[PDB]
């Protein structure tokens, strides 16, 4: 996996672009805090996923180079962990949104349990604990091991899709159906093509193909979820105001029909 070789240069510069974009989003969110947009994006959960994205982008060059047990361990230690944490956080936010906007009265008792047992902080913690057991047991035994991780990630993604599916009509700041569908489709097609390509291939430069697939997945899962928000709050400051959020939710709830 040579340092001077045309695909490796392109993925390296693309990872640098992703790192710079994530840094810009982090600084933008930190500067414009206590605003309706960031609080409606997840609050500290956004930072939790964003710094994890930063560290995932930083260790991309570790993938490329001479094989090393550190690199092979980090392959599944951080990048799939990034995918899983990001997907679980997005799905948890979608469930919270669809539970505040709907089924708070349809399923009243269940919401009391959900908010009384620290559901947002427990459903995320369970996901991390569950996956790390799968990761270590996976290494105990390219296609077979990745199949379990892709199945888990796709199950999480389809859970998020099925839960945001009922929320097409939610306001544009609480509706992420488009991003969820795009990211789920991209992850599914990339994983399927990759798994097909593991078997019928030469066996060399497949590492570069897999690295490019993972880096593109990270780039999409960061941009499609954060770029629109910072676009709104940098170019349309009028659209970032508590009065505007009040008016938008009020207009959604009591529709003229």
């Amino acid at each position: 996996l040579e340092w001077h070789e045309a695909p490796t240069i392109a993925v390296a510069l693309l990872a640098a672009l992703g790192f710079l974009s994530t840094l810009a989003i982090l600084v933008i969110f930190w500067r414009h805090f206590q605003t309706p947009i960031v609080r409606s994006a997840g609050g500290p959960m956004c930072f939790l996923m964003l710094t994890l994205l930063l560290v995932a982008y930083m260790v991309v060059p570790v993938y490329v180079g001479p094989p090393k047990v550190s690199t092979c361990l980090c392959r599944q230690a951080l990048f799939p962990l990034c995918f899983t944490i990001c997907i679980s956080c997005i799905a948890v936010r979608s469930f919270q949104i669809v539970c505040a906007f709907k089924m708070a009265s349809r399923f009243p008792r269940a919401y009391s349990y959900w908010v009384r047992y620290q559901g947002p902080y427990v459903s995320m913690a369970f996901i991390t604990v569950l996956k790390m057991v799968i990761v270590v047991i996976g290494m105990l035994a390219y296609r077979n091991s990745l199949l379990f991780n892709t199945s888990l990630d796709l199950l999480l993604s389809v859970v998020g899709f099925s839960f945001a599916y009922m929320g097409k009509e939610l306001p544009t700041n609480y509706n992420e159906a488009k991003f969820i569908t795009l990211s789920m489709t991209f992850y599914f097609t990339s994983s399927v093509s990759l798994c097909t390509f593991m078997s019928a291939y030469s066996g060399v430069l497949v590492t570069i193909v897999d690295l490019l697939v993972t880096v593109l997945n990270l780039l999409a899962i960061s941009l499609g979820y954060f770029g629109p928000k910072c676009y709104m709050i940098l170019f349309y400051p009028e659209r970032n105001t508590p009065a505007y959020f009040n008016s938008m939710i009020q207009g959604y709830t009591m529709r003229r029909d």
